[PDB]
């Protein structure tokens, strides 16, 4: 619940939201403080460019409604954190497709792997059927991994040889889906990124050869960053969007760390929707993502 | 988005907003339609003379572009309504005054005494200091918890014995915020339900003798209303709107209730902001209104 979603983030509620009480506690509004501020923000992995639109936005609303007290900045900085998250609060519908596809993209040990499980058993839960396919196919421990989860969970997961074409995996996998009426295709991909000129060439591949079998596949793009990775994650998001067309974001490990600033940051630069944050270890802490509760949580304050 | 308001509205939703998908669905644009779409409307609480305007300007709207599919409606019925609760949309601005005077009106049992303990909070967060006054004055019960609220809160309270002059204890209020510096005052008052010539007469009085300290006070006159008392609480703004002028409403209980479309027949029929909606138990569920953010939550399709 609510409370767990709290104490996950208690570690990036040290320097964002109710982490800002303490800085606005009996100060003047004036540029010592939007410096002090602005400082904080950054720490935080809110991202140069983000900062400065919030800091900018705040100043203004701070001048037009004659504040007087620093500590009714809080209020102003809850709505304008709020308002970015909720341009990106879009959750993921995956009803009605035979199958909805999915195309996970990502660097490897992002909690890629992990979300794809995850995501799995979600959906089964729901009462939907899954199947894999370990389009990672030049990596045999991950392939083989995918295949061990498949294997205990009772789910399909669509492999070849080592070396395989990911797209030709791929093209097995929605052929062997549509055929068995499976209502969910989540589509594992490489994730090694020094050849970014290559990484936009096996994307669009494995997208052109899907849309033989569906011109609608894949129904969903989606990009998984760990949070934990600061701005990392914010330069692997901008590469996999140039990349390829993402519809879709799941930021992982968001739990532990002080650097949970970097999801503003995704969420401004990029406006993509944000669907699922991770939040622990257990298969429902890759929760939803919901931008109220999620504000709620970081901003709660018991004075 | 807007998953915690929606889940608040969900009531509200199987009658207006996305409630009217269903049914349009495969639909013509006729006068049965028109009739289903009067006869949801009065059942969400909506009114007779809002649910007849409603109509009117869809009908001509509809006439206009030469609308044959009931689908079509949702946007124009989406943009009618949204219009309605813009009028209505100004956030209590409580800035620069000393102290800026609440009147809290309404009747008792509608969340008023909540609402005063949440505004009180959400004050002293802001870095305002804050100043009750126990204006309930007949209601011995009501003011002992109050002040009890005050001592667990760090709060002040102005209090007198029971069955006390309210314009006095309120007179006093004020007297005391000033020499205390106080930013906000907010000041509770009798909503008791038999005699409502007699309530009125005490609020008017309440009024004059506030303004023998100051003339501006009270800045803001506040009506809580309660969302799942439906065209009751119409009724109350009226009454309490005739005899001072509201500057403000409160509409509580909007969660759980299924005549939240109530707020529109309020905002209509008075224009009167509505400052908050309380949309749950916690302090900050006493939000404040935004129009846009009402109709995206009850308009949305997801
Ligand atoms: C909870 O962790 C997983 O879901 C998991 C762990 C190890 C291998 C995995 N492969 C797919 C999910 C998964
Ligand atoms: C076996 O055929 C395939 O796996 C395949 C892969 C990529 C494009 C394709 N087009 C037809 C079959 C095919
Ligand atoms: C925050 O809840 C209240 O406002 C409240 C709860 C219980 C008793 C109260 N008395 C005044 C406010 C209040
Ligand atoms: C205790 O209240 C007063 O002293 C009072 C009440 C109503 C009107 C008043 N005018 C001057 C004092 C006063
Ligand atoms: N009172
Ligand atoms: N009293
Ligand atoms: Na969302």
């Amino acid at each position: 619940g609510f409370a767990r979603l709290k104490r996950s983030l208690l570690k990036t509620k040290e320097n964002l939201g109710s982490g800002f009480i303490s800085l606005f506690r009996g100060k003047k509004i004036d540029d010592d403080l939007f410096e002090e501020l602005e400082e904080q923000l950054l720490i935080a992995d809110v991202g140069v460019e983000t900062t400065r639109k919030i800091i900018t936005n705040l100043t203004e609303g701070a001048s037009r409604k004659q504040l007087r007290d620093a500590e009714a900045l809080y209020g102003l900085l809850k709505e304008e954190m709020g308002e970015i998250l909720a341009k990106v609060d879009e959750p993921l519908n995956v009803e009605g497709k035979a199958p909805f596809v999915i195309l996970m993209v990502g660097v490897n040990g992002v909690g890629k792997t992990t979300t794809i499980g995850k995501l799995a058993r979600q959906f089964e839960q729901q009462g939907k059927s899954v199947m894999l396919a370990a389009g990672d196919t030049f990596r045999a421990a991950a392939v083989e991994q995918l295949q061990v989860w498949g294997q205990r969970n009772n789910i399909p997961v669509i492999a070849q040889h080592t070396g395989a074409d990911s797209a030709s995996v791929i093209f097995d996998a929605i052929q062997a889906a549509k055929a068995r009426n499976i209502d969910v295709l989540i589509a594992d991909t490489a994730g090694r990124l020094q050849n970014k000129s290559h990484l936009m060439e096996e994307l669009k591949k494995i997208v052109r050869v899907m849309k033989k079998l569906d011109v609608e596949a894949p129904h969903e793009v989606m990009l998984t960053i760990d949070a934990s990775t600061g701005q990392n994650a914010v330069s692997q998001a901008k590469l996999f969007h140039e990349a390829v067309g993402l519809t879709g974001i799941t930021l992982t490990k968001l739990d532990g760390t002080a650097k949970g600033g970097v999801i503003f940051s995704v969420a401004d630069q990029f406006g993509i929707p944000i669907r699922y944050i991770g939040v622990g270890e257990r298969i429902e802490d890759l929760r939803p993502f919901k931008a109220d509760d999620f504000i709620e949580a970081l901003f709660a304050r018991e004075d």
